[PDB]
């Protein structure tokens, strides 16, 4: 094989050693912690057993660390019981968190719930099951009308469409979460309920003051809101998740599969990694095999052009992990051998001609020499047959290009001189066991320029 | 709007003169009646009940009859007790019929089954919940390996990947269903379990034997041997169910989204109408909104290509059946909305042609003289942006259209002449609102041929 | 297969019935009359001997009026004698008449010379052999600075290229031959030196105004000025006559090609019928077979996509007609095999692209075609189909004209009352007419309830 | 600028300094020697006073060596008076050249002729201007029945279509004439009456047994025999010289302008270097200004693709040199302005077909290529990029000949150990040339780590 890449949450099933050996085997590629749970010590751990296992075998993954993030919820229910809303009646929020719940009124945990609210607004308690209009908004109180009837049980999710929420980026947590994330050396960081580009921007400047200017910021889209603002947080992030789940609590669900493919789609013209995440194959944490709707709404996203595919449960706490990954691979490699390319700045120009010569000459192998892994990554943008061997100095790099699709890091010595590049890179080929003798590759690279330009294309037999 | 078909399987929520209203109007285009279940009387008020709307209302809908089949079955068990099989057991079917199950063996509903399969061949029971491996095959009984832990109940389907199955095309029940189908002068057939050509021919010499060969055989693929003999079974059928839920019980799932995706181009090709069912809103039997995942496999379906999609408990005994019509009615006009015209015999040049000429000229309507509705389907072939209005004598014909995507069936006394289409057409357009004063239209007819020839093509300003 | 269509100027070598019957073996489509020379009762002679050749053999062919036009020469010089001017000399023009020339002066036929030209002005003398600068314009007299060394003889023509000169298009003797024309009912009219639209109205305006309405005009453009208002030109014009030759005189030499190639390419999109002519086979005049280039020229401008060509010399003076008009067709026929066809708002246009698409990719060898006008069967060749044109017309105007578009079969026929009748009848026609036989797929395009000019309609028939 | 390049004929009147000078100004790229005429000393100075202008201006030229060939003529006649040979008449071809001939029978130059002939085959005297069939043969005489009237000279030229002649490509005159050509160091060896792939053999390794190895051989395509072995002579010539004038002497005239456009086509397609010559601007040895015929064909041979054009007598005898040379440059750049590239299994053509097409995505004004041999100069070429090519060597032979290739600017240079090391000279070089400026795209192709004959890398630059 596949050239998708597979995003895997760990967590107790398969944080050991002999489990990580047993998940890259199978077809994981990026190791994604989420901090909505655990504490510093079990992620540190999952950390060092990947790398164990890294160091011992010579295969390659990265560490992405997914931030808990800012969310609206309801609070708390006398006796902790659920309770009976009924369509028509008047119910109220109160940004008052010394209140305990009933059928009439609840606290909501955000202050500003009374500020970015109007009469006539929508309000959507736990993932949509309840809806609401407000009446009224007086004092601390915002006053409702139960649009239809519902249970409501304690401390449930609240979304309110369409309007602009004022909560910051980051919570105290995430600020110190994303501090372990530069200590351990991670090499993503995926950001909750990303709003707008200040949201991303507040992120990147908090990484580069403790080290972590290389850290690549994956923005999670999974509201309105988000989506509305996509374009500026594209331009500020280095990639995207798209969150079907959450994003279609809040937008109309015949429009999911549309926002999900024009994401994909900008990520792709981007230069821009993305990974499709959440209600992938969530049958399997009971279930050893997926449901068909499963496995063809996982091999419609690569088609959209993914780079990655995302487990979350699946592989975290699920009684079949390893058969998570192996059918999530198998449904890459059947989807990725049927693709073909997409052939429509110097850049572009070199990347799409190199792609284009490569099928001409039936390359299986187009090989990039990448400091920071732009070069890679504009290759990657036309879905070449051909495989990606990206040579690079820089291990973070390295690192993150394990996430873009169809392509092979490999770390090397610095490389001196363009020819120098065509000597050892033809070796290396033959080495990844990649190509062969007599094949055809393709050599991408920049000569006698600032990085981030790629401007020489080069064909040679090995 | 929408050009996407929908068909709705009608049930005791629905079956009402009034109920049946509000479906057309929420956009249901095509009566499904499931004779798995009802008798006649049941069946006969639907039918009448919808022709009493359609008089009423001017509407035109078609009934299609959807057959029970031929299938598999595990029988009884002691007490009616589930039982548990434990992995690596022996169990054994046996064709003895008067046997009651029990942990160690079951009776078969299938005489054929020790002769149809062979040692080490598999043996699917409940969906394919539990499998097992055939060890040996001794007089009456087959002898199986149990490959994994279940609960065998009462009355299970049993199915045989990559065997085939010596079963007729009808049983007893569906022989006697299709003829009260030809006395109600239903307009089409589906025809459960098509394993192989000759199933369709049976079928058909069924029919033509009660004055039903114009009744519309639409063959639903629902195992491996139909999907292996599909292009005989395309060949000799009118039409094609894709049935994916069953589909997916007997191949590997992750080939069941490029079989859906095969077949429906193949149809497309072959001027033949296309139904996308099960798995659809499922979901909506007990909740007013569909799943996400839900909206995203029907629109990848309409995006495929297919004509029509399909209901089925969601609108027979659901609580929401008017909520799912609309739903799939939004997600049917969403899609639509953004697709493309496909380009790429007289017929097909001329077809093709005319739905090149309409887009250049900006034509809203192309308007087809057919007398059983092969031109219309010809052009729907090339997905036109326009919609197709289809004049026909033949009310058989004018019923079978509203299943074909983008067509507006209209029926009309015999026109003698190609001019006498022409001044007849244009009336037609301007009075069906579908295109005003000024407009193009492109008219497609056959001048001086056989029936089933299509050969002319004609721009005329409204 | 030929497509092209070879029209031949007739003079006294080729006059006769059994020439012209020969001339129409060997690939002539349209005879041209130049009335730069001959008599009305040679020329109706012509017409006549033509007439009874179409008669007896039942070939078609089209006529074509070529006017003289309204030129500038210079006049006579004592003794007759050619006269020697030197660059840097001063040479005079003078508009009086009586004046018998001299190494300084000589005499215009056009009393506007002192008018129409500027200081500054290009005066070209015998086909631009002697090139003069105005410096002065004074009474009668357009005095001028010689710029090239050169011989002048008597008789000698005047191009002032980039002056508009203020004469109609028409000179008295063109409004007597037009008049002539339409009491022979000629098919064409070739106008000579078009300069601008007013001049197409002039010669509209005349030939209605005696009952040739119907007469197509086929403006030429032969100078500068023309070339420069040749959308106009084109617009007012039914065709075009590109005069190489005379254009070659006022412009630059490596503008001549883009110059033919551009008026045709530009007459193709507007469904109007051209010609290319002047200084094809001239050789022949005196020699049995054309010079390597002269066959090149001719085939250059069949593929630069010319609907005619033309023999001018060759084919009424020269002592090879039926050699030159035979290796003109075999030309046609080596070219017209080689070339495809080009497919590229309307509902005309929409139609008759489409109804070409249809024929190539159902291998059809014939188009039928239904014409009251010719109009239908012009927007079909548009597009440079493989497939023979048979347009179907009872217009008999229309099924002369015709004869001039590439690839485009005539048939008179009575009138046909329905588009389905226009199926069943067009059907046997194209077996009878032999381009198409049992089997074959046809496309036959027409008008259905359309107001004439329109073509809608396009069907696919096997015969 | 122009891109297509220019062969000049020099003769008497353009053999000075001087006139070479003036003649480069115009636009000359290549002189052409042509020995049919002069003898060694002649040639030797026009090369030496080439040489001593381009080292006085800089300038660079290429010199080519057109040999007489192989011809077979009639021979004198009783009082060197003409004949009339009557159509129907028998006349008879001795090899004895002691006869001197009259209207029954003349001497042949080839005592093969009684050889290679056939009873049936065509004989061909003048330039074609008489036909005849042989009849029968006898001993020393070929009797014929003549085809057509016409009077016959003396020494006139014999053509026989279709019959191979079994004399090698090289006369003891091309001989030594090539041995002359090593001497001085021609960039190329144009050779007559190529017919077969062993006659281009015989010239390669006559050129390599003196020392001219890297002296490009340019086959001259003349006849019918040519013609029919074209391909096995592309594939064996390093060129082609198309020379229409004599290849329509042999075979039939409509065939010839596809015959020119097919043997540049398939030049082009090889990388080989294709010079359209003969019947160019001829009117000119007589007259300061071309016909429009004569420009027309020009720049239709440009447009079918020539590398090329070539001035016969026109630069070397007439009275009009600079002015030819002057009016075929403005021909040449009208008609290159107005072409397009052409875009369309090799490593070589993939990279240089790649660097043209983004040459033009990112509109660059220069192409730099770095050669040995001049192959990859020439397979860029291949696609006819609107920018120009600026070709780096370290050989001077291989600098000289590019000058003959279309669009291409060679550049002597010290040889380049690196990629890199082309990349920062080759953009030092690109500003130094005056074809590009500071800021513009240049695409720079070049072989990194292959055998020289490969080209594979291609590089995007601003200078």
């Amino acid at each position: 094989m596949k050239k998708t890449k597979i995003v895997c949450t760990i967590g107790p099933k398969t944080e050991s050693e002999e489990m990580l050996a047993k998940m890259l085997d199978a077809g994981m590629n990026v190791m994604r912690l989420n901090f909505s749970h655990g504490d510093y010590a079990e992620h540190g751990q999952r950390i060092q057993n990947l790398r164990n296992v890294m160091s011992k075998t010579g295969k390659t993954a990265a560490i992405l660390l997914d931030t808990k993030g800012q969310e609206i919820r309801t609070m708390k229910l006398e006796g902790g019981n659920d309770v009976s809303l009924k369509a028509g009646q008047t119910f109220t929020f109160t940004t008052d968190k010394s209140v305990i719940g009933n059928s009439e009124m609840v606290a909501v945990t955000y202050e500003g719930f009374t500020t970015d609210l109007s009469v006539g607004n929508t309000v959507l308690v736990d993932d949509g099951l309840i809806g609401m209009e407000v009446t009224a908004i007086e004092g601390n109180k915002v006053i409702c009308k139960v649009l239809n009837n519902g249970d409501l049980g304690e401390n449930k999710g609240v979304n309110l469409p369409g309007v602009s929420i004022a909560l910051p980026a980051l919570a105290e947590k995430d600020k110190q979460d994303l501090i372990f994330g530069c200590e351990q050396g991670v090499d993503f960081v995926a950001a909750s309920f990303i709003r707008k580009r200040s949201d991303v921007i507040e992120i990147r400047e908090h990484l580069k003051a403790h080290g972590g200017e290389n850290i690549h910021i994956i923005s999670k889209i999974e509201n309105q809101e988000g989506l509305n603002n996509f374009d500026e947080i594209l331009e500020a992030s280095d990639g995207i998740m798209v969150a079907r789940g959450d994003l279609g609590v809040e937008i109309p669900v015949e429009e999911v599969i549309f926002a999900q493919k024009m994401m994909i789609e900008k990520c792709i013209r981007a230069r821009k990694v993305v990974i499709t995440a959440t209600q992938m194959l969530d049958s399997m944490i009971k279930n050893p095999r997926p449901t068909r709707a499963e496995a063809g709404d996982v091999a419609n996203a690569i088609l959209d052009g993914t780079d990655a595919v995302m487990l979350s449960g699946e592989s975290a706490k699920g009684k079949y992990p390893l058969e998570a990954v192996s059918i999530m691979a198998t449904i890459c490699e059947r989807t990725d051998r049927v693709m073909n390319s997409r052939l429509e700045r110097i850049t572009e120009a070199v990347c799409r001609g190199a792609v284009e010569t490569a099928e001409k000459l039936d390359a299986p192998l187009i090989v990039v020499a990448t400091q920071g892994g732009k070069s890679a990554r504009a290759v990657r943008k036309y879905f070449p047959d051909a495989t990606i061997l990206a040579l690079t100095t820089n291990e973070k790099t390295a690192h993150q290009l394990v996430l873009s699709k169809g392509v092979v890091p490999q770390l090397v010595k610095e490389i001196t001189s363009t020819d120098d590049f065509y000597r050892l890179g033809k070796e290396l080929a033959l080495q990844s066991g990649l190509a062969h003798k007599g094949d055809v590759v393709v050599m991408v690279s920049g000569a006698l320029v600032p990085s981030g330009t790629t401007n020489t294309a080069s064909v040679h037999v090995l």
